[PDB]
């Protein structure tokens, strides 16, 4: 026995479920990447229906071109951290480019959106804070939480009256670290940070608000749903990243507070490890950029996603939402098998989508996960509902 | 007060030092790039003396063309986890590079070192287990322990005798995990991992050793100090990074352990992240692949900083070793106005160099850190010398 014993039960619970001959939906390989909507998988021209390149900015030729340019004029990497010698015109420029999308005074740049988490919430809040947290917050931010020395408070999913409740019994003179979504992004519904915000500075929380999955269209901005909701000058900090409507890597945190600076100095994650190449910053903000501006992108997007939610639900399938709340449509299934012979007949027809399983949804729960995107047309939108139609009635999910 | 008001101190004594008029460290920007060893900072052409370019990468022309047609081909990013729509061909082609550069069955990558470290630490060991690792251990080693629920054990730095007293105490049937680094990146001094290694197999721990620091350039396939010191088949992971020799940005751990490949499933700093851009891993396939024979530029390498630290020491000047055991060289100072005139009088006369200075190096001592670089020619090296002789006298630390 060693260190790795310990996922035996998991590598057998595998070894079995593979032994029946089922497609690994952990070994998905896209050989070749035709757009932002299309891909070779195992010989396969298959239609990408579980991305997140929500604005389909991936091959955005000013974007490329960017890439192309930083790649000649200051190479491949910068081999050192921001504090040092890692700091380069490319990455003061993409938060220049952060400061101007969002109208914040301040933004720092991580590595992954991954790190933002991990060191936005494992700095803020230390010994005798709390952190306050949606119980299905992302798995970075549970690691943000892990990580630090706080406090930790779970609420009950989307429950305004809990996180009120809970935040209601802890020490007044604590610090709070509330830290929110603006879409949840099992199910695709958007949190109703109106309400949650107004509870937090009710009870002198300050704020942390991840908008990952709206950024470029929700808000009159694109800032992201606590935009939308109107409570911009309430939330002390936005987290984002680089990786889903940006089309890159990285991560960040915007804020005005006049002491936001300070967090480069002690924030580990955003000390301890290398800058962004000047590919990357270069490629993201060029895409920062025209995400300011993509009215029509957007616009196709929300057109996309009411396409799709409505096709569905009209067909049979039960969805997470009853109306289309984000680009995330989450199809409910009841039955494993089900939820496998659909995933791999929709994929074996030419059409990719992520699933989700248990403990990861609640128990008796497996879902498909749909993502739109700005540059699925509206004829592939009507190829994806037929491929639906025709997988579902072959497996009896639907009539 | 609110969370930020932990760091009033630390901003106020900022503010003072910066009061007095001298350079920020913490301000360096690369306005321009001409080449890995010179760049422009505040309108003055430098020499860059503190990048981890070790092997000169970042402008080699087949590194910078597999970057530009990764970008034509596969776009900006993946916008997906590796576990779900974000493996390309370029990922699994990266895989196969690492695993023949090390020899082994396996590699996984991750987005960064950072993340490397923290998900294979904090995943590795769990309840009832135990990380034993070096006091001095770098930052994402320490992140990495203190997100998993582990059970710590520090020993005394470098010392083999005081690991070999502390692994003996701890409970026989507890899993263990020691970590080591083959260069200590303050001082630039090699560990004993030939000694340690066998230690820890005596008593035993699965070992893992983070190689970020000299790959390319120590052992006969440039694997590290660990193939140096001839213990490759007893070492259980090697971690290392992409931002360093390779010249980009990422992580990874490479493995012979047949039960590796689960860590993807489980790992959750890489299960919880975007992949990275094809740009990134076709740009390190293609750098790692060179490095396999960059026999010319480890040549260089090695001439260059033991050049450096032969000359440094004969003006007068105490550095960190006696030798030059890595490419890394530590300058000893014991005033820290004496340390900033030095930093600040080399930066002026268009060298740049990294600084490291208390809680970061023990009390009382203050350093200028080199670290030299493949493409440093012999004749930037004698300017270097030059540069640190004038302002070395200018400043009173050498005669
Ligand atoms: C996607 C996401 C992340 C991770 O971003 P990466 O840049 O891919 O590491 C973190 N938090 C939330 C809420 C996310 O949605
Ligand atoms: C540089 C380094 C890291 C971080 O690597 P990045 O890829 O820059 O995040 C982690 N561990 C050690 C020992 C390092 O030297």
């Amino acid at each position: 026995a060693d260190l790795l014993s310990k996922f035996d039960p998991l590598i057998a619970e595998r070894e079995a479920l593979l032994a029946t001959g089922v497609r690994d939906p952990y070994a998905i390989v896209m050989d070749k990447v035709l757009s932002p909507t299309e891909a070779m998988i195992n010989g396969r021209k298959t239609i990408l229906l579980g991305t997140y390149n929500y604005m389909g900015m991936t091959f955005d030729p000013d974007v490329i071109a960017a890439g192309k340019q930083a790649l000649d004029e200051f190479g491949s990497g910068t081999t050192g951290s921001r504090v040092l010698n890692g700091t380069y015109q490319g990455h003061k420029a993409c938060e220049d480019a952060l400061k101007e999308f969002y109208g914040t005074e301040h933004a720092i740049v991580f590595s992954t959106g991954y790190q933002a988490n991990l060191g936005m919430i494992s700095t803020l809040a230390g010994k005798g804070d709390y952190i306050i947290l949606d119980a299905d917050s992302h798995a970075s931010i549970y690691d943000g939480c892990w990580l630090g020395d706080a406090e930790i408070v779970r609420f009950r999913h989307n429950s305004v009256e809990d996180l009120d409740k809970r935040l209601g019994r802890l020490p007044a003179e604590a610090g709070k670290l509330v830290v929110l979504e603006g879409v949840y992004s099992m199910m695709g519904d958007i949190a109703p940070l109106q309400e949650m915000v107004a509870v937090s500075k009710k009870h002198g929380a300050m704020i942390l608000v991840d908008e990952a999955h709206g950024m470029g269209f929700f808000g009159e901005h694109g800032r992201g749903v606590f935009e939308e909701a109107g409570v911009e000058a309430d939330v002390d900090f936005v987290v984002g990243t680089f990786s889903k409507s940006v089309g890159t890597v990285g991560g960040f945190c915007v804020s005005n507070h006049p002491k936001f600076e300070v967090l480069r100095l002690v924030c580990r994650p955003y000390v301890f490890t290398a800058s962004l190449p000047p590919s990357v910053v270069a490629t993201a903000a060029t895409s920062i950029r025209k995400l300011m501006h993509a009215g029509d992108k957007r616009a196709h997007l929300w057109k996309n996603s009411r396409r799709l939610h409505q096709g569905l639900r009209d067909m049979g399938y039960k969805l997470g939402t009853e109306t289309a709340q984000s680009a995330i449509i989450a199809v409910i299934l009841t039955d494993m098998a089900q939820a496998v012979a659909l995933w791999q007949g929709l994929l074996e027809a030419g059409l990719y989508v992520n699933t989700a399983r248990p403990p990861a949804t609640p128990a008796g729960m497996f879902l498909l996960r749909c993502s739109l995107c700005a540059e699925h047309s509206d004829e592939q939108v009507e190829q994806i509902l037929g491929m639906f139609e025709s997988a579902g009635r072959a497996t009896g999910v639907i009539p």
